[PDB]
DNA sequence: CATCAAGCCTTCCTTCAGGTGTTGCTCCAGAAAGGGTGT
């Protein structure tokens, strides 16, 4: 519940691949997720190819994975977090618009552990911290490392309800990319800049960009309720054994 | 060799063409597993 390779064996049960080394000599920290590496606990020398491009979020230079976080650059592990939420008895997914609705909106009240892929597959799981909170969220969005706070996704909900009840047509104040790669990505739009006063917009303007990019996937015409995302951590260990 | 004549009127544009067709984007921005084989 503290780093995120603890999922390992907190949120599902895993353990080392027997052809791994053994930590002797002084502490040095793994260089994916940031768990320091013991004496005696299982660690691999890193063979990473070099198809691997994410040395910017490596967490320190040992060259040394621990078994964990071993796991964790599983291909299995890869695609089965495309898209998760890893609280403390499970990981859930939130690929639906629903789910993330779920997610940012009424948050889980574990400590848990949010990666989304903003490619095919991406390595998203040791490069993001724990949210120890609900109301801040650390969410892995491929090179992005977004922190939410579900309160403001609620207001910014509440105003956008407020500013579009009785109208026909469910016109979005701000626009907000899903994939968070447009430049109009948190621009207020026209019908926004008619229908909000001024310090909703300095709010708008105001937001993080994990808000704007949660905000991407629960502003358009069809709201989408808050649903529990279907649980995905059997498919995970079945696709890791 | 000097002036006096040292213009006057009126015309002073008319119709119509006064766009048509197409184009109106394409692609990809992943990393590992599992095989080879070349130094
Ligand atoms: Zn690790």
């Amino acid at each position: 519940m503290r780093y995120p390779s603890d999922i390992v064996d907190q949120v599902l049960k895993a353990g080392p691949d027997k052809g791994l080394l053994t930590w002797e000599g002084v502490d040095a920290a793994c260089s994916h997720c940031s768990r320091p590496i013991q004496n005696g606990d299982l660690y691999s020398p890193s063979s990473v190819g070099a198809f691997f491009s994410d040395t910017r979020d490596l967490a320190s230079t040992s060259r040394s994975i621990c078994w964990r976080c071993v796991v964790l650059r599983k291909k299995p592990m890869l695609y089965g977090l495309s898209a998760a939420v890893v609280t403390q008895d499970g990981i859930y997914s939130i690929s639906k618009d629903v789910n993330k609705a779920w997610l940012f909106t009424t948050p889980p009240p574990a400590p848990f552990l949010v990666v989304h892929s903003s490619s095919t597959m991406q390595h998203l799981s040791w490069r993001t911290p724990v949210t120890l909170d609900n109301r801040r969220i650390h969410v892995r969005y491929g090179p992005n490392l977004f922190i939410v706070r579900p309160e403001v996704v609620r207001k910014a909900l509440s105003i956008a309800d407020r500013v579009n009840e009785g109208q026909k047509k469910w016109v979005t104040p701000v626009y907000f990319d899903r994939k968070a790669a447009a430049m109009g990505h948190g621009l207020i739009t026209r019908a926004g800049a008619e229908m909000l006063t001024q310090e909703e917009q300095e709010f708008f303007q105001s937001v993080t960009p994990g808000e704007r990019w949660a905000l991407s996937y629960l502003m358009h015409s069809k709201r989408p309720e808050p649903e529990v995302g279907e649980c995905i951590t059997e498919k995970v260990m079945t696709s890791l054994n």
